[PDB]
């Protein structure tokens, strides 16, 4: 049985993890940018600084 | 298990049949040339023809 056929199919499946993985980074970026905006409401009294 | 490893070894073995096979042709050539020389003893009476 083709050793390389196994590898061929797997490599297809592994590549499919790029989507949900990049998405994850974005979901983190979202929570991070939300948090810096949450914190900086305590500095709102200074418009140019915030 | 490597499908190609099997093929690799066999091809080696088949190649080894060229020797005994060519030798066989010569062994036939030998008996053939012997036979024309046997037959032509009946024509020995004519030196230039034989």
């Amino acid at each position: 049985t083709p050793d390389m056929a196994f590898e061929a199919i797997v490599k297809k499946q592994i590549v499919k993890l790029k989507g949900p993985s990049l998405k994850s980074v974005d979901l983190v970026i979202q929570e991070l940018i939300n948090t810096v905006k949450k914190c900086t409401k305590k500095l709102a009294n200074f418009p140019r600084l915030c």
